[PDB]
Formats: structure tokens, sequence, C-alpha cells
């Protein structure tokens, strides 16, 4: 995929919100700077926004840890 910084994950289902404190991000998606809130909602970055809500029941960070490194 695209391993990197900051605290990533991989949206194991599908999402339809698109724009609402919330994104309709599609399986595989992966959203940077994340954090569960108020029970089970992430955060952060997955397009021209910039930190809205995923559930904690639709994302995962990363079920494949390892990663390499750019230049």
């Amino acid at each position: 995929g695209s391993p990197t910084f900051k605290c990533a994950v991989k949206a194991l289902f599908d999402y339809k919100a698109q724009r609402e404190d919330e994104l309709t991000f599609i399986k595989s998606a992966i959203i940077q700077n994340v954090e569960k809130q108020e029970g089970g909602w992430w955060r952060g970055d997955y397009g021209g926004k910039k930190q809205l809500w995923f559930p904690s029941n639709y994302v995962e960070e990363m079920v494949n840890p390892e990663g390499i490194h750019r230049d």
C-alpha cells in the first residue's frame, strides 16, 4: 500500500459520507493522524478535508506492521 509516518490505518470496509465530519472513504483507504474519540470514532485527513471521522468499527491500525523508509 503506502507505509508512511504518523499513525495511519487501512479502512477494512466501505463508508459513504464523503464530507460530513466523516468521509465516504472506501476499503483500502489510508487515513493519517488517527486517535479514537468519544468511544470508537477515529480522526485523520483523507482528501481535501483534514481530520473528519471514521468508526472504530470501520478502521484498523493496518493489520500489517513492517514498513520501509523512503529516501
